């Protein structure tokens, strides 16, 4: 199945020149990119073609940081005001309640809402499984909607953890180039389950293959409980290794991620919503540490617009370094090739032949870019943030004109309202 986009007002591909191409567009074949260029030198027509005149197309937006299921109890009256201990002790009140459906039509939720921002790869971390929840029931949404996703098998404390850990790896994990699915080996913290375990799962991950990924350094008080040294003591360090938040990671722990190629997950709303306060991005990559964007779990966000997390990381750099601690670029490459980077993935964040067919197109003609032509790039950056006209994940069509177009959508979020307030009902 070939698909063609011809016309591009600007086309940003994040190629290994970093090529921004004005009236161009992408010819694919099946799932992969096996041409970008000017439109005049790409085939004239395809199965399914796409003249995206008048758009600007970017790579794929990666999301590096979630918990999708939170997203049944976004505002949550006792949760909005609170400080992370109180945060905590209310949400898990309601988190208890969870069943294998809630999971299932949360997974659906925060994915269309992803999807309609212009992300196209994913990854998530459910840390809990309530009543006879599963990982599957996440992975069968992802499935359904059609987004590239890395399944996180996230826990808190044992035994189980690694049985099951292992069971989702042999069961769902793709290794081949062009994944949909793949596993990561999640506990939650360094201290929410025992160095044990930390250890297993470092050895059980590097033994398959996969990644591994955990909250690390995010406020004051973990460090008065360092948190880098903690990580490479027990191995979790590495390309295949990545850390939410670190807003508060020393400058050992930044040299020490760099030299290693430890990623993180910088999530910027998240960080402000809950006041942990104003990660050194602008330091990080300085250093050299691979950094990607994530909009985290929606209990504290509460939304997810990828082009809104991608500002809010520019102007948060801003505001606490300076005007020239990050640029439009800089962000929107940090949201796409640094997201695919810390997910140690390579076919996946640029536009080039031999990579992903995932892409976001945005119309350049509604009044929110109104005189911001100039740099139609950073303008996706500088405006307010804009919903994708187009988004393409593996070469299919997911959202048409603003629209899910693999599922219908309405009769979801309706379902979605309908067990989120059960949900709450069931813990007051
Ligand atoms: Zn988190």
């Amino acid at each position: 199945k070939t698909l063609l986009v011809k016309h591009a007002d600007v086309l940003v591909t994040m190629d290994d020149t970093r090529r921004e191409l004005r009236d161009a567009g992408l010819y694919i074949e099946d799932n992969r990119i096996v041409a970008v260029g000017p439109s005049a030198e790409l085939p004239e027509t395809a199965d399914e073609v796409l003249d995206l005149r008048g758009h600007l197309v970017i790579p794929g937006l990666v999301n590096t940081h979630h918990h999708m299921y939170q997203s049944l109890t976004r505002a949550v009256p006792a949760a909005q005001n609170a400080e992370l201990f109180g945060w905590l002790t209310n949400l898990y009140k309601i988190w208890a309640h969870l069943t294998p459906e809630m999971i299932e039509v949360s997974t659906l939720t925060a994915m269309a809402e992803l999807l309609q921002s212009g992300c196209t790869t994913s990854s998530d971390h459910l840390y809990i499984y309530p009543n006879g929840s599963r990982l599957d029931d996440s992975i069968g949404a992802a499935q359904r909607i059609g987004m590239r996703f890395h399944a996180s098998r996230g826990a808190m404390s044992e035994p189980d953890i690694l049985r099951d850990t292992q069971r989702l790896i042999e069961t769902y994990h793709d290794e081949g180039r062009y994944a949909m699915l793949r596993v990561v080996v999640a506990p939650c913290s360094p201290f929410s389950v025992s160095r044990d375990l930390m250890r297993d799962a470092a050895v059980l991950a590097r033994e398959y293959g996969v990644s591994l990924h955990t909250h690390l350094a995010e406020n004051v008080n973990d460090i008065a409980y360092t948190p880098a040294e903690y990580a490479e003591d027990l191995g979790w360090v590495g390309h295949d290794v990545w850390h939410a938040h670190c807003v508060q990671l020393d400058d050992a722990g930044i040299g020490l991620f760099a030299r290693t190629g430890t990623g993180v997950a910088h999530c910027p709303c998240s960080n402000m919503r809950l006041a942990s306060g104003i990660a050194p991005v602008k330091k990080m990559r300085l250093a050299g540490v691979p950094v990607g964007l994530g909009v985290d779990g929606s209990a504290s966000n509460d939304g997810a617009q990828m082009v809104a997390e991608v500002r809010q990381a520019l102007l948060l750099q801003r505001v606490g370094f300076g005007p020239d601690a990050m640029t439009a670029r800089e962000a929107l490459e940090i949201a796409t090739l640094g997201g695919a980077k810390v997910l140690n993935r390579d076919d996946i964040g640029a536009l080039k032949p031999g990579m992903a067919a995932d892409f976001a197109a945005f119309d350049l003609r509604q009044p929110l870019f109104a005189g911001a032509l100039h740099d139609p790039v950073a303008a996706l950056v500088f405006c307010a943030p804009s919903q994708t006209a187009y988004t393409v994940v593996n070469g299919k069509v997911v959202v048409r004109e603003g629209r899910l177009a693999t599922l219908d959508l309405p009769p979801v979020i309706e379902r979605h309202n309908a067990l989120a307030h059960a949900l709450v009902e069931a813990a007051r």
